[PDB]
Formats: structure tokens, C-alpha cells, sequence
């Protein structure tokens, strides 16, 4: 049965309820590295749905962020 290495690592979600807004802040720590998502909705666009709305545009954002250093590590070894 051929090989599957597995690692496990996480993104913490700060969420932040404030004056009828919500601000997500994503982190991602790994090896050397990290880097942060951030979003914001507005709390009722029921606040549960707020919530869910900042998360997804930081997860989002943190998602674009890290494709765009995934690529900087790429080309920096190929030039
Ligand atoms: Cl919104």
C-alpha cells in the first residue's frame, strides 16, 4: 500500500462584532511561515450570517494571499 504522508495544520479565525460590523482576521501559522486573511460584512446583512459572510471573504483572502507566495517561492528557486 503505497505511501500517504499526512500533516495536520490550522487556520485561526479571530471574528470581531463591532458597531453593526464583523471583521474576520484568518492566520495561518506553518513551518517558517505566516500570513493572514482578512474580510468584513455587516452583522445583519441574523448575526450568524455576518459572521459567516467576513469568514468566507477572509478565507478567501488568505486563500489569494497565499497562492500569491506560493508562486514567489516557486519562481524565486527556478528564477
Ligand atoms: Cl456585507
Amino acid at each position: 500500500q503505497s505511501d500517504h504522508v499526512l500533516q495536520h495544520w490550522t487556520v485561526d479565525i479571530s471574528i470581531d462584532e463591532h458597531e453593526g460590523l464583523t471583521r474576520a482576521k484568518a492566520r495561518l501559522r506553518w513551518r517558517e511561515k505566516e500570513l493572514v486573511g482578512v474580510g468584513l460584512a455587516r452583522l445583519n446583512p441574523v448575526p450568524e450570517i455576518g459572521d459567516e459572510l467576513s469568514v468566507a471573504r477572509a478565507l478567501s483572502d488568505l486563500g489569494k494571499r497565499m497562492l500569491k507566495v506560493s508562486t514567489h517561492d516557486i519562481e524565486a528557486v527556478t528564477h
